[PDB]
């Protein structure tokens, strides 16, 4: 697709709408990765010993607020620059997620749960080219975390 000045326009529209709804889509996001896969849920010290996942934990929300942030930020840098950029933050990310007992075969869980968070997001003005757009965008991100957590295991 590339990321052509117009796909990038559909990125940052679309994230500033998920923005806008934090404790909703965080929670929404958690219950589509449980519903995707279940296991998933003894990893969370904040979901632990729960039988629900919680709405208001300030935990979990701040916790799913800092994993899109993320995504959206590697679409921009793509159309401007051409790539994801890999800083100390990323590395750090790789290390917890490793003590916290997380996989590769865990990604395409926590992508389809993102696409469809997003596509549940932007509703109508939903386009090919901006399916294509998020998908570029995370495929490149998950490229880039994978790669720090091998790293810190
Ligand atoms: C591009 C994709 C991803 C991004 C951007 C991301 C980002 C993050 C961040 C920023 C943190 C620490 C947040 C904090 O300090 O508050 C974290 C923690 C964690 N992550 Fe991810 N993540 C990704 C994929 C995954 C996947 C695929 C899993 C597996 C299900 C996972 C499981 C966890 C766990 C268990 C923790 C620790 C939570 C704790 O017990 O408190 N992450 N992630």
């Amino acid at each position: 697709g590339a990321l052509t000045e117009s796909q990038a326009a559909l990125v940052k529209s679309s994230w500033e709408e998920f923005n806008a709804n934090i404790p909703k889509h965080t929670h929404r996001f958690f219950i589509l990765v449980l519903e995707i896969a279940p296991a998933a849920k003894d990893l969370f010290s904040f979901l632990k010993g729960t039988s629900e996942v919680p709405q208001n934990n300030p935990e979990l929300q701040a916790h799913a607020g800092k994993v899109f942030k993320l995504v959206y930020e590697a679409a921009i840098q793509l159309e401007v620059t051409g790539v994801v950029v890999t800083d100390a933050t990323l590395k750090n990310l790789g290390s917890v997620h490793v003590s916290k007992g997380v996989a590769d075969a865990h990604f395409p869980v926590v992508k389809e749960a993102i696409l469809k968070t997003i596509k549940e997001v932007v509703g109508a003005k939903w386009s090919e080219e901006l399916n294509s757009a998020w998908t570029i965008a995370y495929d490149e991100l998950a490229i880039v975390i994978k790669k720090e957590m091998d790293d810190a295991a």
